[PDB]
C-alpha cells in the first residue's frame, strides 16, 4: 500500500482542531489545472505525513472532485461507481429523504469538488483560503462552505450528543495492526484499485477513495430531554437511567464503553482503552443471538452499521463478517456548543451537528448500503425475534416521520418507542479523493 500517494484524511484523518469544507465550482479548466499542479499538488497532505507528529503541516490540505467536477476537468473515464456518477442528490430517495429539505447548493450537481483545510487555528485556515482564491482567481468559485471544530476540553473527540466518536474503524490488512475485535479488511474495500478491489479503475485513480459527505444537524437539547422523559424505570438516579437509554440507542456509553460488554452502567476506564473497547461480536455464549436484546438492542446505532455476528462469522472476537461493507469515518462536529438558553428551553436555536465524512472504494457497498439497507430497514438485522427491529435511532430515516425503534427498553424487548428525528440531513455530495499523483498528473493534464 503506497502510503506516500494516499491523501491523509482517507486513512488517518487530518488530526487538527479546526476544519473547513470549501465547496467549489470550476469555471476555467485551463487556469484551474495550472494552479492545481503548481499550487495544490505540492501541499496535499499524505497518509505518511499525517501519520508522524513530526511532519504534520501547519495547514493540512486534501481535495476531492465530484463527477461533474471530473467532467469539467475533461476526465471522461469510467470510475466504476454508478452512484458517484449520478450524484448524491439523485440518491436522496434511497434514504427516505427529499432534496427539498437540502441546502440548495447540494440539491443539484453544480458542485465540482471540495477542498478540506485543516489547522489548529481558524486564522491559518482564513489565510490559506485567501491564498487559494488569489492564485486561482475566478477559475475557482466558492459555492458553499462549512466550518467545523473539535469540541473543547474533555468533550474533544466527542460528537455533539456527547458520545466519544472515532473508536471503531476497519483495519486494513497489511497496513494497520488490528485491535481486539476490529474488523480486518482488504485494502481495496477502502482504496480504489488496492488489494482485492474487484472493480476495474482508470490507472490514474488507483490509490483514491470515494468521499461521501453529509451535513447532519443534531438537535442536542431535544435529544437530552427525550432521554429524561422516556428513561426506563429502575434503580439509579434519573440522569443515570437517562444515560442508559441514550447508550442503548447508540450502542456505546458517552465514555465509549460498548453496552455489549457493560450493559447496565458506564465504565469510563473501558471506554478509553482501545485494547478492550471494541472486543465484542454481540454473541453471548449463554444467550440466543436471535432474541437476546439485554446486552445491546438489535436497533442500536453501531449494531446496525456494523452487524458483526448478526451476519454470521466468528462468535468470538474478532468477528469478520461483511468486511466489504466497511467505511472509514473522518467526520468532525460543527457549530457552537449548546447555550444556556437552549439547554434551559430544551430547544435548539443555533444549528450544530456533524460534518459526516465516509470513505469507501464502492459507494454501493458502504455509506449508501449502511444507510438504506441496514439503518433504514425495519427488518434488519435478519433472523431476530421479534423480527421487527425497527430503525436506527440515531440516523434512521422514514420521510420525516418519527421512527419506530424496538428493543431499547431493557425490561421488555417488545416495547416500541416512536422517536422523532434527532438528526436532520441537510444533504451532501459524493466525491472522489484521487491519489496525490493524479492531482498534478492526469487531473492537471
Ligand atoms: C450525526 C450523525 C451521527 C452520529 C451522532 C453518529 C454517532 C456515532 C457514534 C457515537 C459511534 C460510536 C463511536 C465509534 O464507534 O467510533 C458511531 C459509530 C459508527 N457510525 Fe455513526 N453517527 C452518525 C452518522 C453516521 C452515518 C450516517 C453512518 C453510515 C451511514 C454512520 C456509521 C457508523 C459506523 C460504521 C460506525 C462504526 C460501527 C462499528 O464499527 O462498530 N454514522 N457513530
Amino acid at each position: 500500500l503506497n502510503t506516500i500517494d494516499i491523501q491523509g484524511d482517507i486513512l488517518v484523518g487530518m488530526h487538527k482542531q479546526k476544519q473547513l469544507f470549501y465547496f467549489f465550482a470550476i469555471n476555467d479548466p485551463a487556469t484551474f489545472k495550472t494552479h492545481l499542479a503548481s499550487d495544490i499538488a505540492p501541499v496535499v497532505a499524505s497518509v505518511t505525513q499525517l501519520s508522524n507528529v513530526a511532519t504534520q503541516p501547519l495547514v493540512a490540505l486534501n481535495i476531492a472532485f465530484s463527477n461533474t467536477g471530473l467532467l469539467a476537468l475533461g476526465v471522461t473515464d469510467n470510475l466504476g461507481d454508478s452512484l458517484f456518477a449520478n450524484g448524491q442528490a439523485k440518491d436522496a430517495t434511497s434514504f427516505k429523504e427529499s432534496t427539498s429539505s437540502w441546502v440548495p447548493q447540494f440539491a443539484g450537481t453544480g458542485i465540482h469538488g471540495v477542498i478540506i483545510l485543516a489547522s489548529d487555528t481558524t486564522d491559518l485556515i482564513d489565510q490559506q483560503v485567501a491564498s487559494i482564491e488569489s492564485t486561482f482567481g475566478s477559475s475557482i468559485s466558492k459555492l458553499y462552505s462549512l466550518s467545523a471544530s473539535i469540541r473543547p476540553g474533555n468533550e474533544a473527540g466527542h460528537e455533539m450528543f456527547g458520545f466519544l466518536d472515532g473508536i471503531a474503524q476497519p483495519a486494513i490488512n497489511g497496513f494497520n495492526t488490528p485491535l481486539p475485535g476490529q474488523n480486518i479488511v482488504d485494502a481495496g474495500v477502502i482504496i480504489t484499485g488496492a488489494t482485492n478491489d474487484p472493480i476495474t479503475r482508470p490507472s490514474w485513480a488507483v490509490g483514491g477513495s470515494f468521499l461521501a459527505f453529509r451535513q447532519l444537524e443534531q438537535l442536542v437539547p431535544e435529544f437530552n430531554k427525550y432521554l429524561l422523559d422516556n428513561a426506563p424505570a429502575g434503580s439509579g438516579s434519573l440522569q443515570a437511567r437517562a444515560d442508559l437509554l441514550g447508550a442503548r440507542m447508540v450502542g456505546r456509553w458517552k465514555s465509549g464503553a460498548p453496552i455489549d460488554l457493560t450493559p447496565t452502567a458506564d465504565d469510563p476506564a473501558l471506554g478509553a482503552d482501545a485494547q478492550r473497547n471494541n472486543n465484542f461480536t454481540y454473541s453471548h455464549a449463554g444467550f440466543d443471538l436471535g432474541s437476546d436484546q439485554s446486552h445491546c438492542p438489535f436497533s442500536a446505532h453501531i449494531r446496525k452499521t456494523r452487524p458483526r455476528a448478526d451476519l454470521g462469522g466468528s462468535l468470538t472476537p474478532p468477528n469478520l463478517s461483511a468486511g466489504a461493507n466497511s467505511i472509514m469515518r473522518s467526520g468532525i462536529p460543527y457549530g457552537p456548543e449548546v447555550t444556556s438558553a437552549e439547554s434551559a428551553s430544551n430547544t435548539t436555536t443555533q444549528e450544530r451537528g456533524g460534518a459526516f465524512v465516509a470513505y469507501q472504494a464502492q459507494l454501493s457497498q458502504g455509506f449508501h448500503f449502511l444507510q438504506q439497507t441496514w439503518a433504514d430497514n425495519a427488518n434488519f438485522p435478519p433472523g431476530k425475534t421479534p423480527a421487527t427491529v425497527g430503525l436506527d435511532p440515531i440516523i434512521g430515516q422514514n420521510n420525516g416521520q418519527p421512527r419506530v425503534v424496538n428493543g431499547l427498553l431493557p425490561s421488555n424487548s417488545s416495547a416500541s418507542l416512536s422517536i422523532p428525528q434527532f438528526v436532520v440531513s441537510h444533504g451532501g455530495e459524493y466525491f472522489f479523493s484521487p491519489p496525490i499523483s493524479a492531482i498534478g498528473g492526469r487531473l492537471s493534464a
